[PDB]
Parts: C-alpha cells; structure tokens; sequence
C-alpha cells in the first residue's frame, strides 16, 4: 500500500515519527506487512480547500485490494484522525481519493505483482 | 472536485488571486460549489515537455461525475487557457488527466460519500 | 505519456541529464515520440518505504494505451534499472503505479485526444 498527504502545514509541524506511525497503522489497517507500505508527506504547499488556505490535506491511498465501501470508511476515520491529531488539520478540509490497484498495474522490483 | 498543477514556473509567476480564481472558475464549470472544490499548485518543479524545459504543467482534475467527453473538452479549453493566461505556458505544453472519482473511493471529514 | 518520480534522494544527487534520458528511453520503450513525452522529478521528499527512510521512490507513468500486463512487466525493468544507475536507488525499494489513461480523459492543447 501507498500513502501520500499533500498539506499547507508547515514542515515543522510535522512530527518526527508520523512516518513510522503511518507506516506502523497503516499495515495494521489493511493487514498488509509493513515491509510493503509505503508513506509520502509534502508540507508547506501552495494550495486552498473551498477558497480558504486555513490547514488542508489532498490524500491518496493506493493499495492491490483492501479497497472497498467498509474498509475505506474505517481508512477515513483513521486517517482523518491522524491528520487531526498530529498536524491540527480539520476533517472537514481533507479529501483522500482510494484506488483499488490492478495487480498488473503496479510494478516493484524489475516486475509486477500480477 | 480537486484540481492539481504541477509546473517548471516559478513560485513569483504565479499571480495573486490564482488560486480564488482556480476555485470560482471550477466551480461554475462543474456545477458543484466552491465550498467544495480543492487547488494545488505546486511551482519551480523539475520537468521536462517532449525534452525541452520551456514552460510546462502536468495536471490532474478529479471530481465525482461531472466528468465525461463534451465535460473534459470543455475544461481542457477553460484550464489550459487559464494556465496560458496567467501562467505564460504554451496549450501545447499541458496534460490533464481526469478521473471520474467513484463516491465510495472518496474520503472527506472522517467518513466517504 | 506521462512519468513522475517522487523521492527522498536530493536534489543535488539528480543528475542534469536525467530528464532528457528518461524521455529518450521512454520513447524507444512506448513506441510513442519524444515529443509526446513529459517527466517530473520530485526530489528531497519526506517519505518512507517499509518503515524505512533509506533511498526510495514512489512512481507513475500514464499513457493512452501502451500500457498493459508484459508491456508493464518490461518497463519496470527499464525504469528501476535507471533509478538504481541515476539515483542509486535499490530496486526493491521502488513503486510505479501504471495508468492506462481513456483518450477522453486526457487534455493537451485546449482539447482531449477523443
């Protein structure tokens, strides 16, 4: 799986650890290993959420599966969550985007998962 | 709706107002709200259009329909003009991918739609 | 066609020619000109791969067709092998998600390709 945050928040606001700690809930969350999870995060961005630079997030999550009505609910709440609680970000100024990968359309390490 | 542009222009090119004015546009041409309507500009990237480093963007709308043929020409016109207009980049160094977001793959304020 | 490379390598360590070899190579590789290709390089990035904040890379490349299951498998091998060359970054540690992208859902040059 694949994590990446975009956000306005400054970089020193970030805290050292949420990488580890995106990674470490993350493969709880989707019960993949965490030697497969990935983590992005890109602070101090030029960007508005309905006209307001108040703290923002644009997300995306890409996973092989583990992609669905319920389990993307539950990544909302737990994200949402995380972005609330370590970068002060309100969850109603956050948008995470789900792609259900094609095993196919993912490569790592000189070939595809497929 | 989200709208994202990633260009070679520098940060001082991109005028004051771009982004309210990102944000009012889409949202007339997309029906939906301002409230709504994500932008992110993200300046003095390192790329390359057809090997040459003149100016050029690499962008993305998503939205939740309003998205289809006759909708995504319509953008491509009001988008690539703006980012001629105000940016200085040429049409013909512009890609837009758009995506038709499923609601149950879009998270907002602790939940999906 | 369409390739980013974001990366936690710096920006110092991305060499000059790296661009024009990447849009060279992905021409030879898609069939398509060099012209119609575009790169992004998104150097010293916050990121993680399996817990991990050794060099990495997350990738896409997206394409109005050319894309598909052994056309995907042999560009992976391109691509990481120039990622481990240019950047010195471990193949193991790379993703590229793949997206073949509808004709209709691509703009260039106030139009779609439809």
């Amino acid at each position: 799986p694949m994590f990446i945050v975009n956000t306005n928040v400054p970089r020193a606001s970030v805290p050292d650890g949420f990488l580890s700690e995106l990674t470490q809930q993350l493969a709880q969350a989707t019960g993949k290993p965490p030697q497969y999870i990935a983590v992005h995060v890109v602070p101090d961005q030029l960007m508005a959420f309905g006209g307001s630079s108040e703290p923002c997030a644009l997300c995306s999550l890409h996973s092989i599966g583990k992609i669905g009505g319920a389990q993307n609910r539950s990544y909302s709440k737990l994200l949402c969550g995380l972005l609330a609680e370590r970068l002060r970000i309100s969850p109603d100024r956050v948008y995470i985007n789900y792609y259900d990968m094609n095993a196919a359309n993912v490569a790592w390490n000189n070939s595809t998962f497929a």
